[PDB]
Parts: C-alpha cells; structure tokens; sequence
C-alpha cells in the first residue's frame, strides 16, 4: 500500500528547487521540500536557545516538531509552531545552523518518519540530498541534478544580488566548497547519487532544459 514518487536530489545551487515546482506542477504531485524542514528545525533550534552544536539537544526538537507546508497558492509557505517563517528560514544565518542541524545521525532519524509520511496518491516529488540514499530507497524515479562549484556559486551569490543583498563570489565560493568537502567526507548523509540515480548535470544546462531533461526520465521509468 503505497504511491509513486521521484528523488530530485543534488548539491545546493543546482536548481533542483524550481525543477521540483514543475515536476509537482505539471503533475500536480505533492511537492515535499526537505531543506526547508531542516531550515525550520534550525530556526526552531535557534529561538529555543537549543544548542545546535549539541546532537544531545537536536533530537527532541525534531521528534515533536510542528512544521507543515501550505497547499496550492502563490508558491509555498512553510509554517512553524503556529506562524509563517518562510522569509525567515531563507535567512543567511538560519542555514549556517541548518547546516549544523543536519549533521547528526539521530537528527535525520527523528526527521525521518516525519518525512516518509509525505507519500500519498498520486505521487510525491522529493527535493533533497538523500531522497534515494535513505528516505525513498524504492522510488521508481531517481534524479540527481548537479552543478560545479564556480557555477553553483553564481547560481546564488547572484540569485541574491537582485534581492537586496551583499555578497562576493570569492566568499560564497569557499562557503559552498566548504559544505562539499563536508557533505562529502560526511560519513552518513554523503551526497553521492543513488546507485540507480540518473546523474544529471546543469552547469551549462538551462533551467528550461533541466525540466525538459528531468521529465523525460520521469514518465519514462
Ligand atoms: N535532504 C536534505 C536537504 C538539505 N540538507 C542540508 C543542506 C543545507 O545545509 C540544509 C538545507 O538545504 P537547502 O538550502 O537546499 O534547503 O540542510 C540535507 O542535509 N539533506
């Protein structure tokens, strides 16, 4: 007793986000956005003066987390413990922590069941860095979008350039390069594609083409 899926994962900046809003739009498939979750988890950790450094304090917060996602409106507002926090989880600090919050074995666990319960007819698209390596290791579909460092950098340090912020290519470069040698050497929660994941790059690829591509693989299998 279960419904179909998909597993569009990959590193930040890869544009796996907007890709999902098609997978899920053209298909009307429940769009599960992970990253956010952690981002709320981290936020909640922050305001709850919970020591995001202490793995011995990030599991309770998770296993009783009040985080849900809106329906079909303008885009997708994430809600927390009773109030909206979209713009706040998209902060340039919440992530530094949301990067800490997701680097602990037990964390994921408590977040685990909280995710697997997202599946439902017809299907559930899943943005993330592991929707195959762990959560949906049975998803007929398994896309793994990817993008170089210099580029994924642009794909961000620029994406926020016309959003009223200041940032330098040099920094964010290092910043993402950092998470890589982290996410990589990471032990658990690597970032390597699912042994049957369609490795799909997008550096010199267009977003209109990634969609194009992706979908091809979709209904196919
Ligand atoms: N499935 C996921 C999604 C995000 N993450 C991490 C990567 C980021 O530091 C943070 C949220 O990522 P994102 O900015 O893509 O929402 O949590 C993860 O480890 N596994």
């Amino acid at each position: 007793a279960i419904a179909p899926v998909i597993t569009i994962d990959g590193p930040s900046g890869a544009g796996k986000g907007t890709l999902c809003k098609a997978m899920a739009e053209a298909l009307q498939w429940h769009l599960l956005d992970s990253g956010a979750i952690y981002r709320v988890l981290a936020l909640a950790a922050l305001h709850h003066h919970v020591d995001v450094a202490s793995e011995d304090a990030l599991v309770p917060l998770a296993s009783h987390l009040d985080v849900r996602f809106v329906s079909t409106n303008g885009n997708l507002e994430v809600i927390l413990e009773g109030e909206d926090v979209s713009g706040e989880i998209r902060t340039q600090e919440v992530a530094n922590a949301a990067s800490q919050v997701a680097a602990f074995p037990r964390v994921r666990e408590a977040l685990l069941r909280r995710q697997r319960a997202f599946r439902e007819l017809p299907g559930l698209i899943a943005d993330g860095r592991d929707m195959g390596t762990v959560v949906f290791p049975d998803a007929p579909v398994k896309i793994f979008l990817d993008a170089s460092s210099e580029e994924r950098a642009h794909r961000r340090m620029l994406q926020l350039q016309e959003k009223g912020f200041s940032v330098n290519f040099e920094r964010l470069l290092a910043e993402i390069k950092e998470r890589d040698d982290r996410d990589r050497n990471m032990a658990v929660a690597p970032l390597v594609p699912a042994a049957d994941a369609l490795v799909l790059d997008s550096t010199t690829l267009s977003i209109e083409q990634v969609i194009e591509k992706a979908l091809q693989y979709a209904r196919q299998k």
